[PDB]
């Protein structure tokens, strides 16, 4: 960006606007994971974003995963899995290095890097202050319901303390284990975590970095790639869709349909995508709204 | 703004971040004149950049001279002007006519046109809620100190109020009129107003619109212009420069020297120009530092 | 009052009580016109009287008028101006001036008045923070509807930054001109415009100087002037007044329909009218209550 | 006040001006005692006169005596005194009376009466949230000092729960009982305890309502009274006035050396006299200045 | 407490635990009569006690009867009583008698035993701020209803005000005695008045300290006594228990009824009987619940 | 505590008083350890009195280690140790096991027990929000200092965010581990990190929890142990002491050299030690005093 003509620069700086003053003093959850996550030049530049957000006086809210680490430790550690279908099941033991890997290691990184520009994250779980419960929940096998463990739902959300947290200048990153009614804690879906968040927290906008292009409807045609689409659509379209797709795109319906203005199927391989999706019209990703 | 690659947009929006964190939470004094307020595409964008400013959680203040539209009413209204050396003098009529045209018609257009992003912009004068007071000046024809009736300098600054005004969140658009110790309302140059405004409320920097590209020293050498300069170097080139440069040049100083951490020189005739002092590497302003 | 005896000026500071009880902490709107607004020692004790208000904890609103500074201004100008019936069509030209006469000159007086008493007015228009909107009226001639330009009603009031501004501790002084729903700025006439105000801020009272003694039934008997009246009996006898009280009757009927609970036409030619009305029994003006 | 002109009554309110401005949320301690507590048409009057201070934004504190009413209890309870000079010695039974009297009578009419007006008044001792303490104090008789039993000085205020509870819009009624560093509560002079309040609180004006026309300087020369004195003439003074008026008097002293701007000895035998002092430049008080 | 082994003082203090959690932040209404206010102990112990409730972030509100105190005082000033059944007719002297004793005598010492733990007490009747009003009552003598005088229950509570005195750290403590519409004080009976106060501030519990060691059903069996009831099963029980506990009994049903969770009677003989009710699973008192 | 009479339980909690009054609305810091942490029942007894110090007003803050099982999770990894002295080297691998066993593991499990009581707990380390820095610190072995590598001692702690947590009613748990300047997260010995944390916030107390009755000064003679010591005493008996007391003792002094008014060393295996040590004269614990 050197060579490049500063009345141009100008008029980039400029076109973003409009955003600016949609998003001023709002809510922004942010589904972080994939490559966005594991190379660190996307990882640096996805905390400055953050830290963008945050000095525009706007209020991000960082949901991550970390899948792929917490099976590197497991076969560290030498414990030996259980699968259902194409389930882990999560054991007590699992649950423990499942939370330790999610917030004492992934979560940590994070909070660093965003941390780098300013006083800034709060790493947390909904284990603290109470901030949101689970519910055991089950998935299906071959058609039949089957329990996988300690995994489950963000149940209910503690809307109020949360809401302080952001409002005194903080951006929470969240690793997503919370206790269900009994006090025990449980592992929930970062995906479907994200959309509860951001539904319950008021949230502007959702978005879901992933490492696609955006949404296709019939993969891999090239043509088939799509700038919006409304939740009435995409559910029927759903069934259709590669596995994991699906996660990504029931999030984004749970959360527009929960009231989220719209939610955004982003491309973390994409530097700075975030800075692409909300303040410029030429983003690939896939913006959900209801109908 | 279209055919340009996606990635470098990117650039270019997070490229803004260090300086987006320098002025958060900041008060930045604008002095608003010369073609950015005469042409309107120039207007129009120097009033969005004021909303942007704005949503970003920065807090704008502006200041507005408007000489040639007092002279253009004045020989509208067939008042016969006086003038000692080059300055008319400001009878209690040319001032009903000065303030009138500065506060009734100047400031009316910038605070319409910032205010179609939002409810934000606020117009005053030193007399609303006595937020500023003045102090007869003289000035000096042919080396002495001569009276050319009611213009002054701004003496005091009701400092709290005025920054209540921006922290609920409104733009104040100043027409440099004030009352003095009597009651008497007087006429400020606009250029000292706002440097005064800028060191009285802690603003962290002052902008300075001209129809200049920047200080030159040796002008016209076209190598003579300068990115940066120090006050005491620039003191001791002040008797060197045009008339044009001298009030700009001078509330740089007093500025600086009062303690606001950087004021600058930069050129109204460029679209957007606060957005790219401030959020840019690439400005052709002139930096003004204290040592 | 030197001669008078101090037990009864005692009785007199006394009798004010139940008053002072009733209005504290309370918005009163005055539309101040009319000779109050150019006779000097009238106007002088208007703007101590507006202090009086604020120094018992009072919220006085102040909305002035100045149709006859316009048209002065407008001759001056050289400007030509347009008739329909008995009104002059407010072309952009005519609302420049009317604007900038209202705001840069007659608000401007007020302000300067009162604040000889402390740092208490603050003048606004609609325009200022989007604080009031306006609606594009028609007038009738001859049982026509027509068309005379840049012409409104008050659409709707930004309550909560009006009441946020006198409970500062300060006393705006509208000038009736705002925007409309495309930014497009019309004149208001402030007697309406005063009525409005008064019912969207919940005023305790709404208070009309005129050139009247106060509203006579069947002018001109002696024997027709009234002290108070309902709305429903005054609405029937709207149509038989002369040209000069019909908008003054009809903003205190719409503000006492509004919820206002009372407003009172009270004569502007006697100092210290408002003291006068507010804190004494022997107003010679009519109070407007609903019925 | 009923064939009094208009205009006058007018004149009357608008000379209040300069002094609602001067105490216009300030405190104002009042010692209350003498006819103006005995009789019923000066009570009701001195108690609206407290709502009136209230209603216009100002602070009034009541402290209150009642000597009188002390004796009488004690001889209808056969209480047996003792008396070393002109004191009664102040046994812990006489205190137990002193206490039950002036706080649970004498407070008790003065916080019915002004509460006639509104929620306002509250009565109080030092006893209360701690809120003054006291010292045991000695007097002297014939030159000697000694001991007359509980009585004493005000120690320290409670400053901060104390003007909280006047921020409030609460006027206390104090009844000058305190306790000592121990816990034991002592009966203090209500005059010079009113001092002590005023200078502790930051008062703007200590009252003292007594029975004389103001103070004479040459007793009984009716040419002696004077309007205003300083403190370094009134100190000087001070030997030579009677029994009755050095409290008053030893009071103005210490609450003006204290910092008070100024403390005034008013007639309490005149109606609504604090009216008069306050907002009339005729009062028969005598005003005391530092100097 | 001395030979007492160390663990299980832990034991003791830990098992307090979930009534920290239940009352923490909350307001407890004490009704404080009979022994635990005549003998020095218990009335020492009883002022610690709320100063413990203070210190664990619990809000104390007391009610005091002093009906004994009442009749010395009326005794010792030679005041004939009249009589209706077994009542006292309250004349406008005895309230005077009333008052002056239960406000200045008995909540007086009240005050000054909590307040020897720090600043906490403060005094009250409904006649400071128009905390509560009160409403003429009358009561029945062989079943007729009959007048005696100035005696009532309290008709409407202040809430707001009082329960800011709470949120301040104090505790009241209050006499009750009240205005009724006409401003004309009443003597309330002090357990119902308890009763009202608890309900009106949405009290988590009302305790009455009494004589007694609880609710004995068939009293004076001793089997009789229990430890926990319903309103249902007290109010059909109401008829048949002495006439001693019939104010203590019926207070605690228009509690309960009224939202209060739990009423307790427990004995006041007991050293720290409202610790025991309250942080200990040992108490004698009987606990009423709604049913 | 079933069998113990009523009125010797009652005397327990009264003995609390005036700990209770010392303590409320204070900052106390404990140090967690030892077997206070591996026994179920000292650990969830540990909460309950988290959970009491907050359901009193008490601020408590927790600090705790976890020395074993961090080597117990290297040893499941095959971690080779690296070993200077008593030492292991902290290479950056051994931290992110570190930090991922005290947040990840040791800090999680204390925060679902204390929030078995309410949603008090919040874990952190220095890392977010940027709470506390560290400093790279050395260790000595035979009389070398020496590095062992990210390892250091609390730098500066973010004083004004923290008290803010504890304000909103929070518990933090603090991981030991914190930013250098350069945003390299070193390990901080969980003792010296108290001691830190206790003097920024200005903390009433610090209790650390350890495995031993007291502080003998000639271990091991039974008559050597000591309720009570001073700094000066205290830090002259330094060199003399086990390795195992050393950091407690260290703690200790610098806590109340650097104005805590008294740090404890009480027995970590004592059930409910806290609560013993806080509200009752009868611990084992030995308390230091400046002197
Ligand atoms: O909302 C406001 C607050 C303040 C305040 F001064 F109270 F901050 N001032 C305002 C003004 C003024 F700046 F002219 F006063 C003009 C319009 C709205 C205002
Ligand atoms: O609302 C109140 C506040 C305060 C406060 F002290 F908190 F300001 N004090 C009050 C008192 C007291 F002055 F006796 F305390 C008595 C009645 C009402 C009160
Ligand atoms: O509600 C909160 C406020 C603050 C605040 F720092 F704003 F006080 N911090 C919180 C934290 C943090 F301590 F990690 F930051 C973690 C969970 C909830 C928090």
């Amino acid at each position: 960006i050197e060579a490049l003509p500063t009345h141009i620069k100008a008029q980039v700086l400029a076109e973003a606007l409009p955003w600016l003053k949609q998003l001023h003093g709002k809510v922004v959850v942010v589904k972080y994971g994939g490559n966005a996550m594991t190379d660190d030049t996307l990882r640096r530049a996805f905390a400055a974003d953050m830290a963008f957000l945050r000095n525009c006086g706007i209020h991000p809210v960082v949901v991550h995963g970390g899948g792929p680490q917490i099976t590197a430790m497991l076969r560290r550690l030498g414990i030996e899995g259980d699968f259902k279908g194409g389930f882990r099941v999560t054991t007590p033991e699992v649950l423990d290095v499942a939370r330790m890997v999610l917030f004492g290691q992934v979560g940590r990184e994070l909070v660093n890097l965003i941390n780098a520009h300013g006083p800034y994250a709060v790493g947390i779980t909904g284990e603290d202050a109470q901030l949101f419960t689970a519910v055991r929940r089950s998935v299906t096998v071959d058609g039949v319901a089957t329990d996988i463990g300690l995994v489950g739902d963000v149940d209910q959300v503690n809307t109020a303390a949360m809401l302080d947290l952001v409002a005194a200048g903080r951006i929470p990153v969240v690793s997503t284990l919370a206790p269900d009614a009994d006090g025990v804690v449980h592992n929930i879906n970062a995906d479907t975590a994200a959309a509860a968040v951001a539904e319950a927290l008021g949230a502007e906008k959702l978005l879901m970095l992933t490492d696609i292009d955006g949404l296709y409807t019939r993969w891999p045609d090239r043509d088939s790639l799509v700038s919006e689409i409304d939740t009435g659509t995409l559910a029927q379209l759903l069934p259709t869709l590669e596995s994991g797709m699906v996660p990504k795109v029931e999030a984004c319906l749970r959360a527009v349909i929960g009231g989220v203005p719209s939610a955004h199927i982003i491309d973390g391989r994409v530097t700075h995508c975030v800075l692409v999706e909300l303040f410029t019209d030429a983003g690939t990703g896939t913006k959900v709204v209801r109908g």
